[PDB]
Order: C-alpha cells, then structure tokens, then sequence
C-alpha cells in the first residue's frame, strides 16, 4: 500500500482514475483539509455544539483530573491479562477507551456496562435511557434539554463513544510498531512515550483517509478539478511524504517535530486519545520486560488501520 503511495507522490500527487480524485502528497492533502471554503465536508451549529461540549468535558484541567482514574483502570485491565497467551485488543485496547468515556459521560459501569456496550421501540427506550445518563451527569447541549435538541444530544453522545475506536487502533498499532522495531526499552529508558505515540500516529494512522467535496471549480498542482467532484485524501500517504518527513519510511520514536495529519483538519478528542494511549503504553511497558507477538488479524477495512486480534506473550 505504501509503495503505491511512494510512486503516486513521485509521479501523480493529484490523480484522477476516471471514478474519483485522489491526493497523495502532504502539501495538497493539507490544502484540501484546511481550505474548507473550496473543499466541503458536507457530502454547523451541531458541530459548534460538539466543539462547545468538547471544551467542557475534554478540558486540560478535566483530563488532568482523570489521569489517575485512567491509570488505575489501565492497571486493573492489565491484571486480567494472561502472560502466557492473551489478546491485547480484547483486554486493553477496546476496554480502556470505553471505560474512560463512560466515566466522562456518566454511563453505568458494572452490570449495565456489559449490556450498554453491546447496544426499534425497545431500542428507542434504551436510546432515551442512554441520553438520560448523560443528562443527569452534565454544558450547553445537556442544559438545553434539562425534541430536536434531544436528538442532537443523542447524536453527539454516539459520536463521542464511536470516536474511541480510532484510539483503540492507535494503542494496538503502537504495540505492533514498538515491538517490531524493538523500541520498548529505548522508549522506557529515554522517556519517548509522548513522541513515540505521535510517531505511531504518523506511521500507522488509525484513519487512513478522508473525503472532501469540491464547493467550486479549483486547481490543485498541475491538475484542475470541477465542482461536485469528490476528492479522496490519503492521510497515510501524506504522513510518509519525504519533503516534510525526512526518512519518512523509517520509524523514528524521537522524531520531533512531527506534523502528521492523522487527526485531519483542531480535532476535539485528540488530547483524550493521546492521553489514553500514553497511559496505556506506560503501564503496559512496566508489566512486560519482553513482548512476543504470536498471531494477528487486521480489521477488514480499507479506510481504517487497526487490529481485530493482537495475540501476545509477555515475560
Ligand atoms: C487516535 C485517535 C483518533 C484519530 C486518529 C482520529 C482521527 C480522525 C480523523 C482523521 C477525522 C476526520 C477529520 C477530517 O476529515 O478533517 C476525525 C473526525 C472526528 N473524530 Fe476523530 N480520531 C480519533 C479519536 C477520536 C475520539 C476519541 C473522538 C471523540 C471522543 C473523535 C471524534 C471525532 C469526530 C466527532 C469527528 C468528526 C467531527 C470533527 O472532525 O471534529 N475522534 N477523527
């Protein structure tokens, strides 16, 4: 996949295959995402309400308060791992983000957490019960419904939960990358957790690509695209651009600065994702002097970069 990106960056940065436009290089990838006037995400107050809530619940002071909870949750999750043979995705990568968002949203843990995680009129009742939890715990969108406002809140709740899949993938991708390149001891001894997670974001981005729609007739590079044309933007490719990232195919855990476009356009749950991953790796690296990878299964999706299974043995 990345060899294809290399050649396309070299020979056709902006490319039309007959069906859809595709962008591979960093400069043009960045331009498409940031130039929101020319390139649309459609095909805003709901977005602004999301941004307003993200400020409230993902503030630096709120996340700094949660650090100890996240650590103990992580620590508790690792205790249920079988050192001889066990799945990292099932035991750590999937649970931690859901437990942490459940603490933030105020979703019920324990017996209801098993049932609520798994989840028309019976479903609708649970959907309203779900909203009721967040309503009770909390922000503009919570207070405004304390029917369109109710659906708006329900929609944002689903988003805030759903986004944690990429965080799950980042943890898994990090474990794979640090193990294959044998970086654990180095990251541990040199305190590269922060940068190594960012390098894992650049190198193994949970979201491989995104789409934009041309608002007007625009020109990018040598090419010129018309209105109503969908522009595929390969984030994974942009992250390996040689001009921006020297030795772009190399995994450098102390790479700094690392202006990857893995989060896209500011992304709301990025500080949260980073924190969860940082603490996940830190606590995990403490329990394992040695990590052997036995079996892996990728997620069957061209858009997402992650693992359905990651079976490991620990010392
Ligand atoms: C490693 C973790 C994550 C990665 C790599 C990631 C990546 C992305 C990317 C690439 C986009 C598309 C943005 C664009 O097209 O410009 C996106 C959108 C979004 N992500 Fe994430 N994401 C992560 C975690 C989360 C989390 C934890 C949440 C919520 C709790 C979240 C909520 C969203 C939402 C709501 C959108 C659409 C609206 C927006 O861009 O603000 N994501 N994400």
């Amino acid at each position: 996949m990345y060899d294809w990106f290399s050649e396309m960056r070299k020979k056709d940065p902006v490319y039309y295959d007959g069906n859809i436009w595709q962008v591979f290089s960093y400069r043009y990838t960045k331009e498409v995402l940031n130039n929101f006037s020319k390139f649309s995400s459609d095909l805003p107050p709901l977005h602004d309400e999301l941004r307003s809530m993200s400020a409230d619940i993902f503030s630096p002071q709120k996340l700094q308060t949660l650090e100890t909870f996240i650590r103990e949750t992580t620590r508790s999750l690792l205790d249920s791992i079988d050192p001889r043979e066990d799945d990292i995705v099932k035991k750590l990568a999937v649970p931690l983000p859901i437990i942490v968002i459940s603490k933030i949203l105020g979703l019920p843990i324990e017996d209801k957490e098993k049932f609520k995680e798994w989840s028309i009129f019976e479903l609708g009742k649970k959907y309203l019960e779900l909203i009721g939890y967040v309503k009770d715990h909390l922000s503009g969108t919570e207070v405004v419904s304390r029917l369109s406002d109710i659906e708006k809140l329900g929609y944002i709740i689903l988003l805030l939960i759903a986004g944690n899949e990429a965080t799950t993938n980042l943890i898994s991708n990090s474990v794979i990358d640090f193990t294959r390149f044998n970086l654990w001891q180095r990251i541990r001894e040199e305190n590269l957790y922060l940068k190594a997670i960012e390098e894992a974001l650049r190198y193994s981005p949970p979201v491989m690509r995104t789409v934009r729609k041309t608002k007007e007739r625009v020109k990018l590079g040598d090419q010129t695209i018309e209105e109503g044309e969908y522009v595929r933007v390969w984030i994974a490719s942009a992250n390996r651009d040689e001009e921006v990232f020297h030795d772009g195919e190399k995994f450098i855990p102390d790479r700094n600065p690392n202006p990857h476009l893995s989060f896209g356009s500011l992304h709301l749950g990025a500080p949260l994702a980073r924190l969860e991953a940082r603490i996940a790796i830190e606590e995990f690296s403490k329990r394992f002097r040695h990590i052997e990878i036995l079996d892996t299964e990728k997620v069957p999706n061209e858009v997402l970069n992650g693992y359905k299974r990651l079976v490991v043995r620990l010392k």
